């Protein structure tokens, strides 16, 4: 639906990569949105651009933000960190 | 939200395990529900239970398994007959 949603399951995802010890798909943002679009994880049911990327997982809110650190405590924690040093652009 | 939202993080999730050749996760619902566990797809925010994995995957109505035909057209194929045969309990 909106910003929160897709970065829910790209955290998720590539906490998979985390748990499979593959930081380096993680560790670059353009070579993860193509694995993005490999393994079919969409925007707004859309598939997911370069540039419209970059603005769901770092223009969110404070809001968005606490919503994934109510509900995903430890798992975001990490790979949001994680996340968003790798889309420091 | 509903439990459409619930299977379409889970389905990228099994397509992340299923690029790397992990079908053996896959092919129980029981061993799939502990990877959710450790991943943390959380459903209605709360844990996601054996009974109720077995809700979200099962009780979608027909509009909703077409909205994820409509929205995830290469990995819904592929995936969702995998994890459709796979709990048909």
């Amino acid at each position: 639906n909106k910003n929160i949603d897709t970065v829910r399951e790209i955290i998720t995802v590539a906490s998979i990569l985390i748990k499979f010890s593959r930081e380096d798909i993680v560790e670059n943002r353009a070579n993860f949105i193509a694995f993005l679009n490999e393994i079919g994880v969409t925007h707004e049911g859309r598939k997911l651009n370069q540039n419209s990327f970059r603005k769901i997982v770092s223009e969110l809110t404070q809001e968005d933000k606490k919503t994934l650190i109510d509900e995903f405590n430890e798992g975001f924690e990490g790979v949001y960190r994680y996340l968003e040093m790798y889309t420091n652009k």
